DNA sequence: TGCCGAGGCCGCTCAATTGGTCGTAGACAGCTCTAGCACCGCTTAAACGCACGTACGCGCTGTCCCCCGCGTTTTAACCGCCAAGGGGATTACTCCCTAGTCTCCAGGCACGTGTCAGATATATACATCCTGTGCATGTACTCGGGATATTG
């Protein structure tokens, strides 16, 4: 019981890391959907909307 | 000679762009939502990733041995051109019809919930189907000789 740190401000991202978790899971994918693998995925997704 | 005829420079007037100013109307940004339900933090008992000789499979390697590449030039018409003709694509106008606006009006159905079932998942036992292996011939192939078709 210490608050909470939203795994987009540990990230250093403006994009919902949890939300996007809960998205790779249940999209059509293998049931297997590891927490590193929504952070490089916030970022390459964030970054066209900089690059755009 | 002549004359003049033909000749070469400079203010109106109109017609697109260009940029400016007016005023007004929804639509954007933002607030407070409040509200709630997802994110998180906190455990757990959990699956599945992963760092790591060795059998050994095959990727790569040192040879010789030839066609298709490589080189030439004649020619052959392919491809380009220009110029003319005809029309059909184009332009500008007048009449016309509906596209579009708004407004009223209903119920069709897409929306939503309320219950809870036939569905399919998961286990254990298991038999069976299917793979990997080993194994004859049968053909589709490459060659040689002659017939038919077609180019020049």
């Amino acid at each position: 019981k210490t608050k909470a740190v939203s795994r987009s401000q540990r990230a250093g991202l403006q994009f919902p890391v949890g939300r996007i978790h809960r998205h790779l899971k249940s999209r059509t994918t293998s049931h297997g959907r590891v927490g590193a693998t929504a952070a490089v995925y916030s970022a390459a997704i964030l970054e066209y909307l900089t690059a755009e």
